[PDB]
């Protein structure tokens, strides 16, 4: 086990388990690779995983996002994966935290607003 696709990335933040999160911990140290890549998403929109996590939550409670947050900041680049966005025609400048907003989630948006995520981004 040193290797996941995009898939299974997205397949376990879509059910929101944390106890797998651990693995993408040393996922993410190796071959100085990152989430923030253009591998680690798709490629027609550009939708990262924080996103894809999202687009499916439990009532109003997730334990998967907040580990996701501090195991990408120990490492990440410029962009703390809340600050990435779509590259899209359909969607550009289209983030995660709007689509917190969209939700009606207070909770979500607090995590993401107080981990750097700043309102200024046009969608």
């Amino acid at each position: 086990p040193n290797r996941f696709d995009r898939d299974r990335l997205f397949s376990v933040v879509s059910r929101g388990v944390p106890e797998e999160l651990t693995g993408l911990l040393e996922y993410l140290r190796r071959t100085s690779k990152y989430l923030t890549d253009s591998a680690y998403t798709e490629g027609s929109t550009g939708k990262t995983c924080l996103m894809k996590a999202v687009l499916n939550l439990q009532d109003g409670v997730n334990a998967c996002i907040l580990p996701l947050l501090q195991i990408d900041r120990d490492s990440g680049n410029p962009q703390p994966l809340v600050n990435a966005q779509c590259t899209d025609e359909f969607y550009r400048g289209h983030s995660a935290l709007h689509i917190a907003i969209e939700k009606r989630s207070l909770w979500c948006v607090k995590l993401l607003v107080e981990n750097g995520a700043n309102v200024h981004i046009r969608a």
